[PDB]
């Protein structure tokens, strides 16, 4: 979760100043993913169908690379891990 | 994924010239359908509650029938298959 977060905001929030907000926004919408939320009209900030057009900027084609990994990795990978460690262990 | 892809594009986008955008459309919604993501107004682009009007043509009836059958692969069979591959090998 954090190995996401912290490239994703750092990518597209870059003239920030110092702030506990940092703190909630590198670890508040990755979370949100595991429970079947996707945020799609704020991936691919550069679209025409954004929800998030004054955040285009140098970089931002990178995050959507970003994401596809981490969601693979969670579930494909770490969710049916876990569903198998019960399986086998009830 | 590709097998969905490539005819969704190609029947609702039929007035498009070559370009590398071609290569991220026909990879890009099919890859987040499997995270939880229906794009549900986007589904029937001729329907009243649309998010896509300008979409609506000839041939787009078909779209709703080639997603019902993409997403019965993946996850009544694949992501099922996957999880009973772990189970099994664990
Ligand atoms: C993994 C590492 C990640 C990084 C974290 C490390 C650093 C941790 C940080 C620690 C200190 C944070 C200090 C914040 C100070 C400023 C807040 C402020 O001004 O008010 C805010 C209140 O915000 C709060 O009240 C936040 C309370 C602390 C958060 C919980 C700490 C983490 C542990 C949790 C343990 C349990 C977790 C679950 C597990 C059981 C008000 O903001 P708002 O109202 O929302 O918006 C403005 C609107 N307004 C006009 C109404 C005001
Ligand atoms: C399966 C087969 C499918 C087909 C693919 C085959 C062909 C592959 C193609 C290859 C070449 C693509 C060339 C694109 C050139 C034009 C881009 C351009 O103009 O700028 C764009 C940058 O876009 C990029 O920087 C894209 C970078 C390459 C994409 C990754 C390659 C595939 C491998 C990945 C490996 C890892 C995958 C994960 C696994 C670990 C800017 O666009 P924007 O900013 O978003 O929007 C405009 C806004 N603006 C005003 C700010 C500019
Ligand atoms: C070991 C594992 C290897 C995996 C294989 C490699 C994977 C395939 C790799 C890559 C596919 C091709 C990539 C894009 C091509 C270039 C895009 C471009 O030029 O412009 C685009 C930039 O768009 C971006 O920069 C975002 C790139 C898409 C990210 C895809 C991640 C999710 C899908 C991947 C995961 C599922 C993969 C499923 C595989 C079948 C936009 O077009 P434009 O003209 O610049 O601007 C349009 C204007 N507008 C922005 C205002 C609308
Ligand atoms: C992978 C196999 C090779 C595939 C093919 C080649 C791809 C590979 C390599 C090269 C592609 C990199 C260049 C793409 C530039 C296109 C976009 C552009 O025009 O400008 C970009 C700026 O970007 C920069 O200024 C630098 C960006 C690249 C540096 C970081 C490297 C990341 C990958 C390194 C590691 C990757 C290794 C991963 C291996 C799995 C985007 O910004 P803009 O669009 O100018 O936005 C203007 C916005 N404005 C108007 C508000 C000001
Ligand atoms: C399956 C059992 C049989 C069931 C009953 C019969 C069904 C079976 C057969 C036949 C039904 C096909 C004709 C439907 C036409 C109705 C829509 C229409 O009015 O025009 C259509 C045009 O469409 C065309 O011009 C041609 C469309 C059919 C060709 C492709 C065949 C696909 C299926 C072949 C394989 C299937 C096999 C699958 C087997 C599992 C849609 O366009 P429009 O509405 O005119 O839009 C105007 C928009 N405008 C105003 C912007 C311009
Ligand atoms: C392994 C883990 C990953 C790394 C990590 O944890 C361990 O390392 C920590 C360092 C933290 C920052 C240190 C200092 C400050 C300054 C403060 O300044 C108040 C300014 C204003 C408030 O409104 C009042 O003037 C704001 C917060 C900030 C930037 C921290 C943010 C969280 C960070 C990045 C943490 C991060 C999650
Ligand atoms: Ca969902």
């Amino acid at each position: 979760l954090l190995s996401f977060g912290v490239p994703r905001k750092a990518i597209l929030y870059p003239h920030e100043e110092p702030s506990w907000s940092l703190a909630k926004d590198i670890v508040f919408h990755p979370y949100w993913m595991i429970f079947g939320e996707v945020y799609a009209y704020e991936i691919d900030v550069c679209a025409n169908d954004s929800t998030l057009p004054t955040i285009c900027g140098p970089g931002t084609w990178l995050t959507p690379f970003l994401q596809a990994v981490y969601l693979f990795v969670q579930y494909i990978i770490m969710v049916n891990l876990l569903i198998a460690f019960f399986n086998n262990v009830y």
